[PDB]
């Protein structure tokens, strides 16, 4: 919703990931387009520093970021992707999380923050789902 004849052919989008391709080169996957929307889309598992984890990660999500052609004006469409351990109720948090990060983080890279982000997240809610009922409330 606003007329915009023509802009420049900047992007920090791509100034972003190519220093991110060569830190999590294996850690994250990023996906080129094409066209006019040319929306980047990448994926990344991040993993708690739980103690456990030195043999295997029980818990783990593929955080998808979906970076559009407005961003960074606009957010990139982040979405849990194979969710183990995590619940619904869960999951819903750490998007509702992850999200409001890029929202501040608007017009500037976030990316490699919204990622950072996850990793504490789960930190917190490491541990699975337990008895049926939220305790506080």
């Amino acid at each position: 919703g606003s007329s915009g004849s023509s802009g420049e052919e900047d992007w920090v989008l791509p100034s972003e990931v190519e220093v991110l391709e060569s830190i999590y080169l294996d850690e994250l996957q990023v996906i080129k387009g094409n066209g006019r929307t040319s929306p980047w889309e990448i994926y990344i598992t991040l993993h708690p520093a739980t103690a456990e984890d030195q043999d295997s990660q029980y818990v783990c999500f593929t955080l998808v970021l979906q970076v559009p052609a407005e961003y960074p004006h606009e957010v990139p469409q982040i979405s849990i992707r194979n969710p183990r351990g995590l619940s619904d109720e869960q999951i819903h948090t750490i998007l509702q999380v992850l999200g409001h990060v890029a929202k501040a983080g608007l017009g500037t890279a976030m990316l490699y923050e919204l990622i950072e982000k996850g990793k504490e997240i789960l930190t917190d809610n490491n541990i699975p789902h337990g008895q049926s009922g939220p305790s506080s409330g």
